[PDB]
């Protein structure tokens, strides 16, 4: 109706990229609007010590239908990261204390206490894609993750590595980490240990995430933008207006909203949205991580390493290791407050309390929750908050919204912000119809 675009899609994440391909595609004049110089949102492919590194998201797996349909659509193979016969296990406790766990103990030990902790989900979530199908689904949204790891009675050794886990799955403390989101995703992987398990950063994109990102808007024929961050949607006109950080205005028919939901207070909605919506934008969700990225001149082969929640380097990998390069540590930090990223001291200090006879080279890391537009890293639900995902799901008028928090499956993954992307390409064409579905 004379607006400048049919649809406009704020954030190029894979929600975002998704949604803009299924609304091209229908021929509709679309636009997307990133706020970052780059695209690819929560994942970011970037070289650290000679190779190819990833800063957020990069691991895929079958199992996981919506980004990998998208996979054979645009003839993505998988690269695999294996890491079988480990050379070193290692449990850093709550009190930095460092033991070296034989491997197959190790991998023993997590099994029973992740199996322990999900022994319900085939009973509680028959349809992982439904989150709130049965009712002890929602009665188990009022207890966290510690609730229960607290009767389950494991081993000192089992107590630490679940909490880790965990601990990392939050970004935040098991206090505060809703359980069924934790039930529901090992009921997505087949409700079995050996098949989650699989999808644990063992799969890569063949060409990245950005080679995803790249061929679905390449695909999408959309205008794209970048820095050009959104700060107000008005409805009006039987539209959108929206507002750029530089004041300008753009017009839309609808808007499809996939920024991260820690990052919604910076943007302004008139009329104002929902409570209950309202209600998740300022409780946020979880995460307050980090990506970091350590290069030692000293071979150390395959390792791993939980840490619980206390200390920074909760989960440690290797990535390369030759004799000639030393080794290259991938490590997730579950919140960036226990150790800054940024400042080489501290990291190569907390490094050799885990690697005692360790020279730290180089490092690259990524404050997700510095950024300001993420705040956070991957979704993570507190307590109470699945059971009313509704409210975050539901559109505004002619506002859609979409991002892997609004999504029902692979919440915490690359999948479900493209499962938000799917659905909101079909919300877009049953509000731009001849015959209506709403
Ligand atoms: C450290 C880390 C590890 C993880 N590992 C994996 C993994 O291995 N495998 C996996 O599948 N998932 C993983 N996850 C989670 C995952 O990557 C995310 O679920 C996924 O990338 C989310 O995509 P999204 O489109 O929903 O949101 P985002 O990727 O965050 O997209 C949001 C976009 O909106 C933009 N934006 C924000 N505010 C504005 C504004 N005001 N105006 C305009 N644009 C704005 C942002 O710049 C960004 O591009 C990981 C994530 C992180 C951070
Ligand atoms: C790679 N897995 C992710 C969860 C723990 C880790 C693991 C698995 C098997 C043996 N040791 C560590
Ligand atoms: C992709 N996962 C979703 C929950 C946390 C995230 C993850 C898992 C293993 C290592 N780093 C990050």
């Amino acid at each position: 109706g004379g607006f400048d675009y049919d649809v406009v899609v704020v954030g190029g994440g894979f929600a975002g990229a998704t949604a803009a391909r299924e609304c091209g595609l229908q021929g509709y004049r679309t636009l997307l609007l990133e706020a970052r110089s780059r695209l690819g949102g929560r994942t970011f492919t970037s070289r650290f010590a000679g190779q190819e590194i990833e800063f957020g998201g990069a691991w895929v797996h079958w199992l996981q239908p919506h980004v990998w349909a998208e996979m054979q659509r645009y003839g993505l193979g998988v690269v695999e990261d294996p890491l079988t016969n480990l050379d070193k296990t290692l449990i850093m406790y709550n009190d930095g204390s460092v033991e070296s766990i034989s491997p197959d103990e190790f991998g023993k030990n997590i099994r029973i206490a992740f199996e322990k902790l999900c022994h319900d989900a085939w009973e509680v979530f028959p349809r992982p894609h439904e989150p709130m199908f049965t009712e002890r689904a929602r009665e188990l949204d009022k207890s966290s993750v510690l609730d229960r790891i607290k009767t389950l009675g494991l081993s000192r050794l089992q107590q630490a590595q679940i909490n880790s886990y965990m601990a990392l799955y939050a970004g935040e403390t098991t206090d505060k980490f809703g359980l069924p989101g934790v039930l529901k995703l090992f009921a997505c992987g087949g409700w079995n240990y050996d098949a989650f398990m699989d999808t644990e950063t063992h799969y890569r994109i063949q060409g990245g995430t950005i080679g995803l990102i790249n061929a679905m808007l390449t695909d999408s024929g959309a205008e794209v933008r970048m820095s050009v961050p959104v700060t107000a949607v008005e409805q009006v006109n039987g539209g959108v207006k929206i507002k750029t950080d530089d004041d300008e205005i753009i017009t839309a028919g609808v808007v499809v909203m996939t920024v991260p939901l820690n990052t919604y207070k910076h943007i302004g909605f008139t009329p104002a949205l929902s409570k209950g919506k309202q209600r998740f934008i300022k409780e946020g969700q979880l995460s307050k991580g980090a990506k970091l990225y350590v290069h030692v001149k000293q071979n150390l082969g395959r390792v791993f390493a939980f840490a619980d929640e206390q200390q920074p380097l909760n989960w440690v990998q290797t990535h390369d290791y030759s004799d000639e390069l030393g080794t290259i540590l991938s490590i997730t930090i579950a919140r960036k407050e226990t150790i800054d990223v940024n400042d080489r001291d501290a990291v190569t200090r907390e490094v050799q309390k885990m690697f005692p006879g360790v020279e730290v080279l180089g490092t690259a890391a990524y404050d997700w929750t510095a950024d300001p537009f993420s705040l956070g890293a991957y979704a993570a639900y507190g307590v109470g908050q699945l059971s009313r995902l509704k409210d975050l799901q539901a559109a505004e008028g002619r506002i859609l919204f979409a991002g892997a928090e609004t999504s029902n499956g692979w919440h915490a993954y690359i999948d479900g912000a493209v499962e938000s992307g799917l659905r909101a390409g079909r919300e877009v064409k049953q509000l731009l119809s001849l015959e209506h579905h709403h």
